[PDB]
């Protein structure tokens, strides 16, 4: 019997995209990480599974608010999460790059 | 002869956009205002004029520039304008939706 997914999977699945995109962030202003490819799958699951941009959004504020508790731990400044909105903004940026190539003309 | 088009046009295009835009922000916080046909203009034209998302972040950074000027004149706090983060990534992902819409499978 059993016989059980629900949406429950979408969740999981953005359990791994506050996973992945928590390493664009940090590999964000890497130096050679390949964030392009970590990039892609966020990319593609948010496409894959067609996820609104504010899901994103939620993952950003999120992330944010988990990093707020972080930085006070790094005794360091928000200065620098602070600037991460240019990175959010980024990876939502990307993902829709990514739809405008993929429409052939619908006229 | 003159027969002279060049991309100034896009330029000339984006020009509005920060007209535009400037109204969303304006009336972001609104009541009644139509921001949506606004908004829809500006999804539009950046869908119509082939823009990329990196534009409209710069038209943001330049309105953002703008009101800078403006805050400290307006006396009050950039505080105000500093949560319009939430409208610029509003605006790009108001069009990305358009653009995930008109995706007829492709597969």
């Amino acid at each position: 019997a059993m016989a059980r997914m629900s949406p429950a999977d979408k969740r999981k699945l953005l359990d791994e995209l506050r996973s992945i995109y928590r390493t664009i962030v940090l590999e964000y202003f890497n130096t050679d990480a390949k964030v392009n490819e970590r990039i892609d799958e966020f990319v593609s699951k948010a496409f894959f599974a067609d996820i609104s941009v504010s899901q994103v959004l939620e993952i950003h504020v999120e992330l944010m608010d988990t990093f707020s508790k972080q930085l006070k731990l790094e005794g360091r400044s928000e200065d620098i999460l602070l600037d991460y909105r240019l990175t959010l903004i980024d990876v939502i940026a990307h993902l829709c790059e990514m739809y405008r190539r993929s429409i052939p003309r619908e006229v």
